[PDB]
């Protein structure tokens, strides 16, 4: 009873990806496989493969590189009927309109603190603001990912540019740098290392920290006092997808009540869902309760900002010097 196939480039966590693929395969009899890689890493792969695309759909990870892929003609437009159920402000959020990319979840940018480690290091108060993370007492005690690979890291750079302006954002990263022990390849690695007690502060998306906390890690999550940004998780069909009808079916599924709910019910992924008919995890953040910027996906999900800010970060924040 096999009904074709589907290849997914996934940029969410392995557990979320595997659950989505298995659930889709069992529901629709589509032989479904995925390859997981960072949001930025996946963008580069898709761009390199554009003359002979090797996947059908790009699922999860942050919207900005999917929006950039749309701008560059790497995607195939498709508006799912399930867009009707998506939070109106997020129905068609990318730079090029027409649902070349669609929003499947929301992740809040912030940081979390291993409180056992903070204590075991002699620091009395938990950082509450982005500003607090440049405190010299945190030298070598913070981790964040590298935006060459990680969507999360780019969401942070773009958030900081939107909060403070680009110049002061790069001032901030200059001051944050001495406190970073490791720039990680994956967005989620600071959460894992903070949970493990290998680092004291991780910067990333708070739902990853919430999952670690739910599993017993001594973490305190912080929505920084100045305000913060967020990812939209993206789903996009690749231009030249060999399995186009099945790709459209997967976009429908990813935007559906069932497909989104299964992320937190079975896929160990606690992002806030964009489908207004879906039940949220009790652990999901509620956007109406948070000090969030109006994150400009049209502006930051574009080559000018993504190439320019990432190359600027590489040049100044870690190379020289
Ligand atoms: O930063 P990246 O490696 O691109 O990954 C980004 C992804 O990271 C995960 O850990 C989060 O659960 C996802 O919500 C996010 O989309
Ligand atoms: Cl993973
Ligand atoms: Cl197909």
């Amino acid at each position: 009873g096999s009904k074709g196939r589907l290849v997914i480039y996934c940029s969410a966590t392995n557990v979320m990806c595997e659950n989505a693929a298995k659930t889709f395969e069992q529901k629709y009899d589509v032989k479904t496989s995925f390859i997981r890689n960072g949001s930025g890493s996946t963008f580069a792969k898709i761009e390199a493969e554009k003359n002979n695309p090797q996947a059908d759909v790009w699922y999860g990870g942050t919207l900005d590189p999917q929006s950039q892929a749309g701008e560059l003609g790497l995607l195939e437009a498709y508006r799912s009927p399930n867009i009707d159920q998506i939070m109106p402000k997020f129905q068609d959020p990318a730079k090029v309109k027409g649902n070349l990319s669609s929003a499947v979840y929301i992740g809040i940018l912030g940081f979390a603190v291993n409180t056992e480690r903070l204590k075991k290091l002699g620091i009395e108060k938990i950082p509450q603001c982005w500003n607090d993370l440049t405190d010299p007492k945190l030298k070598g005690e913070i981790q964040i990912a590298d935006p060459q690979s990680s969507g999360t890291a780019y969401t942070a750079i773009a958030t900081f540019a939107q909060l403070w302006g680009e110049d002061k954002a790069f001032d901030y990263f200059k001051h944050l740098h001495p406190n970073i022990s490791q720039y990680t390849k994956s967005g989620i690695t600071p959460a894992r290392n903070a949970a493990r007690g290998e680092t004291t502060v991780g910067i990333g998306f708070l739902h990853d920290y919430a999952l670690e906390k739910e599993q017993g890690a001594p973490l305190e999550m912080v929505v920084p006092c100045e305000g913060t940004g967020y990812e939209l998780g993206g789903v996009s069909i690749l231009k030249g997808a060999r399995n186009l009808d099945n790709a459209k079916l997967f976009v429908d599924f990813a935007l559906s009540k069932e497909g989104q709910e299964t992320a937190w019910k079975k896929g160990q992924a606690l992002q806030t869902l964009t489908n207004t008919t879906a039940e949220q995890s009790p652990l999901a953040f509620d956007l109406t309760k948070l000090k969030l910027i109006d994150y400009d996906f049209e502006k930051y999900g574009a080559s000018d900002e993504r190439k320019r800010l990432i190359n600027k970060w590489v040049d100044e924040i870690k190379l020289a010097k």
